[PDB]
């Protein structure tokens, strides 16, 4: 049946994003695929200046689409970093040589923090139907409702050809040995259970199970603040505002972390984790693990993002509703 | 004797630069004036486009001006938030009509977080020879130097003409009544003591004192993460990662909060310190105050930043070692 390849561009390892077009001509979008959301969502040319992110970002024109079908209904989506607003619309979108009609988001109101970081124009949300906003069609479900690929499954590639999406199937040439399975908890939510964040050899949090989102748009690994505390303490980095740091000649006497997923241990070293700019001292290093409350009911969760993907190959099976993880390479 | 003024824009309440003029012929910056810190820096040349700040501000070119003075020092300032690198370099800056030779940073590692956000594309630091990285002789002492203002006095005006700066004096235009001056606590910095924050007409926070730095260069108030969690508390206010946030409809049902400098209460209300961007419910507004543990010796304190000073026409002393506050208009 059908297997679609989408070429990502890594953009500092924080930043995986990859093209779309939507219209008729097409209208090519950069876009993180993100699996902790289920929206589409570009910017609009109804944005205006007096928002600095909208200018220095690719806009949507629906004039210039034959297949523009207003809608107009207004929309706001919150995200764990960022909210954007807009309004509703709908047209052909073709993602990996697929080409669906789908309602997607053309944002009005973009902030400049955090924005204007962005080196993608927006976001297409690769998450269930249970949280979408406006209970929108996810763009996924769609694909999987044309009826053409070969299974109900996409996966993950994150480079340390920054990266590679699979719609329909993996890519072996990125991934070693056989795949580990753990089941969905819940349905509706790339959610899984956690035995276990162990530090060098010590089971440190979560030793009566926690739960992990599966986040592909996250750029670090994320814990509750409480969580991310009792951690770094036990690492010895200190609290920036905007991130955790070490100083950079200690980076390599920092201790291996591992997640208990299902049944194995997946550890990431210090070379996994630190941004290591320098072997020198007095030069921060920036630990890729931040703190992010989750509300409910999806939170509290902790979110492995590309800083964890970048090492296990991600599998996303939704015929079977589980994850799968492969060592990466 | 002189006095010079220095119009400044406002960007968004929360970036307020004007400009400077370096080298010969000169070469113009739009810095922002913190009296938190001594150092000048500019972006460079040298600075890589594999750094995209640099790519989106104003660089300096040492090859192009007669004046320069090459000096090669290493030099990292870390910023509560932000940390430049770069290397030492000497040559005439002319800031409001004043020249002098200058000792500079030439920046040439700039992060995207926080400087793209960045309107400006540099710093001019106003405090004190203590807070100098580099033992670096601060502009302002330099141009006391010079022996040519009517006083040792600088004064700022931030607006909700964007703002302005007045070496050597005050413009009463911008300011209602007389002046109330509170010594500095401890020379070298600008902070003094404050004797509380109170909620509504309840102290609250501070009762037995603390400090408080008079820091321009800060968009926000800050406390440390101790005081901001019982104040927003307080307050009825949500954190996000970046900001504290409140239901837009409820902005204007919160408390005033005044602050306790000297011998008067200093206070704000909604209207000073929410971005009330709509009166819309399910729509969250940014409080303008945000945490920030600042290390010692200079912390831990409070600073009054652009929220406090847009209200508070402030002057700085270097005559008699204090502060001045005065209602701006
Ligand atoms: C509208 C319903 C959305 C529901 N879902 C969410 O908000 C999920 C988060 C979500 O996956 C989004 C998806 C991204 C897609 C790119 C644009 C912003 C959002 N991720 C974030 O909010 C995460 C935070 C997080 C980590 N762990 C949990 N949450 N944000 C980030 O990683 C930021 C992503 C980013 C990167 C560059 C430019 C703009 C934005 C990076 S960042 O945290 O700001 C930083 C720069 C590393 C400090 C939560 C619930 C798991
Ligand atoms: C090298 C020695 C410096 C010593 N001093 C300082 O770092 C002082 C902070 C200092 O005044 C600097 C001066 C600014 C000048 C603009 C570029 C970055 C730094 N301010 C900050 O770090 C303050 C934080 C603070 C608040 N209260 C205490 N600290 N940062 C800000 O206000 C940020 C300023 C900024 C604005 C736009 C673009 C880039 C940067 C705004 S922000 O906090 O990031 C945010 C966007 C509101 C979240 C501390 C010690 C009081
Ligand atoms: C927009 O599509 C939504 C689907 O939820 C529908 O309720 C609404 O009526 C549509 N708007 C228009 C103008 O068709
Ligand atoms: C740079 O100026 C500093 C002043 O602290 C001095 O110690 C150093 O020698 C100068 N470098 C050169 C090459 O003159």
């Amino acid at each position: 049946n059908t297997t679609s390849s989408v070429i990502l561009t890594n953009y500092m390892d924080t930043q995986y994003y990859g093209e779309i077009g939507i219209g008729t001509p097409p209208q090519t979008f950069k876009v993180v695929f993100d699996t902790g959301s289920s929206n589409v969502w570009v910017p609009s040319s109804k944005c205006s200046r007096l928002y600095t992110a909208c200018v220095y970002h690719k806009l949507f024109d629906a004039s210039d689409s034959s297949s523009y079908k207003h809608n107009g209904t207004e929309l706001t989506l919150r995200y764990s970093t960022g909210t954007v607003s807009g309004f509703l619309s709908q047209d052909i979108i073709t993602v990996g040589g697929i080409t669906v009609t789908q309602m997607f988001g053309e944002v009005t109101e973009m902030p400049a923090l955090p924005f204007m970081l962005a080196e993608f124009d927006g976001v297409v949300g690769m998450g269930f139907i249970e949280q979408a906003i406006g209970r929108v069609t996810p763009i996924f479900d769609n694909i999987i409702s044309q009826g053409v690929l070969k299974e109900d499954v996409f996966s993950f590639y994150y480079n340390r050809l920054g990266g590679q999406i699979v719609l329909g199937g993996s890519d072996p040439q990125h991934y070693e040995g056989n795949f580990h399975y753990i089941n969905l908890i819940k349905t509706g939510v790339w959610q899984i259970q956690m035995k276990g964040v162990s530090v060098g050899s010590s089971t440190l949090l979560c030793e009566d199970g926690c739960l992990a989102l599966v986040d592909t748009g996250a750029s670090y690994i994320s814990g509750s603040t409480s969580s991310i505390e009792k951690l770094m303490e036990a690492l010895g980095a200190k609290k920036r505002l905007f991130d955790y740091v070490v100083k950079c000649n200690e980076g390599p006497t920092l201790p291996d972390i591992s997640f208990h997923l299902g049944g194995k241990e997946y550890t990431l070293t210090s070379a996994d984790y630190v941004f290591q700019e320098s072997y020198s001292s007095k030069k921060l290093c920036t630990l890729a693990i931040h703190a992010m409350d989750i509300p409910p009911p999806t939170g509290p969760t902790w979110a492995l993002g590309a800083t964890f993907i970048r090492k296990f190959y991600t599998e996303f099976d939704r015929r079977n509703n589980r994850i799968g993880f492969a060592l990466a390479r």
